[PDB]
C-alpha cells in the first residue's frame, strides 16, 4: 500500500505520476522562484 525504497516494480496510476510530477513541479518551481540566477544572453 505505502510508499517505500525507491522501488522498480510497483506499477501505478495516473493519479500517483501527477501526484509526483505536480508535487515535483510545486517544490521545484517554488524553489526555483526563489532560488535560481541563470542569465543568458
Amino acid at each position: 500500500g505505502p510508499l517505500g525504497s525507491m522501488p522498480l516494480l510497483e506499477t501505478l496510476t495516473d493519479a500517483e505520476m501527477e501526484k509526483k510530477i505536480r508535487d515535483q513541479d510545486r517544490n521545484t518551481r517554488r524553489m526555483r522562484r526563489l532560488a535560481n540566477t541563470a542569465p543568458a544572453w
